[PDB]
């Protein structure tokens, strides 16, 4: 479409895949990072009021998709203060200067703003979060809502995609268990989770964008979600199988972990409402998951003692 | 060549250029990093003996190019028993595990062991360093020669070349300065400074490890630097000539720094041991610089208040 679009967080797993998914589609696409920023993006401190005035009121865009937050909860527990102050403050400020340039914002919700006892979630469903996070997660909507009346809220759940580290994705964080088969690997299956590849969130952006672009009317809260139900444990052997690698080592643990009060056991999101709009797309996993860590397979050759116990 | 070649310190700036070299000339080039080796590179704590140890004995390589370092000022005097023991420790033990497989030892040294004060500097004059880095590198040379008879000491100036970030280089920090005109910036005219390019250097390498393949007497303590004699101001104005921007807001400082006495003024490295094999390359500062920076270079467009006062 001939319109701009600015991409908070567009250094970050998600923001990356929006931002190709808008300037594929022929959209004025900028992107905003911080410390990945520089050459491909601009740095901009969405803790810096003036910083975020600045580049929107220059660039003027149609579109905000606010990828940006402190979604790691050993950031979000031990600095709960800079927690807030991005995953709430400054969604809250973006929202304000959406409202005063014109500009419709999609604020990437999650699934952990629910508390996972009563699966599937509508988008007028009551949260409850069981962690920080999604508190932060929750407050970041309601600063959105309140100060920005067109403004849209997308809830997704568990996400993967291409990686720049292994840790970047709670999916792809389980590549090395599933590699080091001489060592065996206790994985939940407990937590009934729904992985999404970026790429699928992206295009649900990018329509999303274009339906109001046309139609005044396209706001609120909604939830995108891939169909496959799996636990991490199905996870790791489904990861296993599309490499054609075994998962004999894999150990299911179907018990609540020590964590498991503080975790939504099946957040599971209902999707009628953006697929009322003919929204949506879904990579199948297996197809997804190779796509994501081929690069990640180690191939032995001559490394006889890359996978000794004592290394990881 | 048809020999195995293991790089240390393949993420970073000159690693990642010698790991190319290599490469290119269809050795088998194995590249070694840390926080950001994979996908591309082995992940391997040269802090970790058994590590170092295994990967060594697995690959058996031929020649290893120890490129890792701790180079920052920030942390080698904040953390100095961690960076002694990484450009120290770390070194003397690649030594001993590089004389177990009978492999030809690189080790990538700095003109700050001298103390700049009577160039040009010869391989054979006296150390000695005005700065903690310096005396870590020169006793890195000493464990490393101790440990190893046949291993090369390179002694190498300020490097430039393709950067991550600005700030990955001394010579590249200084864009933003040159391309801010709206403000005058300050620059040292007072330490004379030879900008090497990290590409010449790696042929510096794989030039050296390919003689030594050939003749065992290519060992000891080397020099290579780039010929241009800049300040950090004559390098700004070179990198605002480059790219036809202006320099008129760029002011000269000829008086020593408060951190001068720390600073050598003139390390100079004499290369006519290596201009003795036949050994060099020396890229044109002005096509070097362009080649490193061209993706930092700002296009303003629609971004009006980029330039502003209050951002950087
Ligand atoms: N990852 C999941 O599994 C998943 C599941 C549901 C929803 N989410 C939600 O998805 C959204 C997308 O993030 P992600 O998962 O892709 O996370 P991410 O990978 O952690 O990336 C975070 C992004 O935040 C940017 N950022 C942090 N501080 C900034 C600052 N002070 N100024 C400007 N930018 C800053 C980062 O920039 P730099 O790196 O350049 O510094 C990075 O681009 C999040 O809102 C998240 O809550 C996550
Ligand atoms: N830069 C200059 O201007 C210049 C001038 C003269 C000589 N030097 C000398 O040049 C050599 C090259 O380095 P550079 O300038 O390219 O520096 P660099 O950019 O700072 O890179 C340092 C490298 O160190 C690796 N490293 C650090 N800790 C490690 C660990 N615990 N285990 C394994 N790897 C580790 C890094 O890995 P990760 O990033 O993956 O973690 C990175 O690859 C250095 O020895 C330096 O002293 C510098
Ligand atoms: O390595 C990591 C650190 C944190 C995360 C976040 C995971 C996550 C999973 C959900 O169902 C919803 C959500 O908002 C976030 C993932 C990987
Ligand atoms: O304590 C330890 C025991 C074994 C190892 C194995 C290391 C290793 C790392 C590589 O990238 C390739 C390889 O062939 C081997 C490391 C530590
Ligand atoms: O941003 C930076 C932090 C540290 C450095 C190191 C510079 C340097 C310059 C020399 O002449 C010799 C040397 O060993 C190192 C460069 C950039
Ligand atoms: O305090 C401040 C005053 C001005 C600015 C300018 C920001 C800015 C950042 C961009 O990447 C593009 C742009 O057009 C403008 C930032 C902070």
């Amino acid at each position: 479409m001939n319109r701009r679009v600015l991409v908070t967080g567009a250094t970050g797993l998600l923001g990356r895949a929006v931002h190709k998914e808008f300037q594929q589609n022929n959209w004025h696409a900028v992107g905003c990072g911080f410390r990945r920023a520089r050459p491909k993006f601009e740095q901009v401190n969405l803790l810096d009021s003036n910083a975020v005035h600045h580049i929107i009121h220059d660039f003027q865009p149609h579109v905000i998709v606010h990828c940006a937050a402190e979604r790691r909860p050993d950031v979000v527990e031990n600095q709960p203060d800079a927690a807030s102050q991005l995953n709430v403050d400054a969604s809250g400020n973006l929202a304000k200067e959406a409202a005063a340039v014109g500009a419709f914002l999609i604020y990437i919700s999650s699934d952990y703003v629910f508390d996972g006892t009563n699966p599937p979630y509508r988008e007028e469903d009551i949260p409850a979060p069981l962690n920080l996070y999604g508190k932060t997660k929750l407050d970041g909507e309601k600063a959105v809502l309140e100060n920005n009346l067109g403004a849209a809220v997308l809830r997704i759940p568990i996400l993967y995609g291409e990686v720049e580290k292994l840790e970047e994705s709670a999916v792809t964080v389980m590549f090395d268990k599933v590699q080091f088969s001489n060592k065996s690997a206790n994985m939940d299956h407990w937590q009934q989770r729904f992985p999404t590849h970026v790429k699928d969130v992206a295009t649900v952006c990018r329509q999303l964008a274009e339906k109001r672009m046309l139609d005044p009317s396209i706001k609120g809260t909604f939830h995108w979600s891939g169909n496959e139900q799996m636990t991490k444990y199905e996870m790791a052997c489904a990861i296993a199988d599309a490499f054609n690698l075994p998962s004999s080592h894999l150990r299911p643990i179907t018990d609540s972990p020590v964590l498991g009060a503080q975790r939504p056991r099946n957040a599971q999101l209902d999707c009628s409402k953006l697929e009322t709009l003919g929204i949506g797309q879904r990579t199948p996993f297996r197809i997804g998951i190779k796509e994501s860590l081929w690069p990640f397979l180690i191939d032995k050759r001559w490394r006889q003692t890359v996978f000794h116990a004592e290394n990881l």
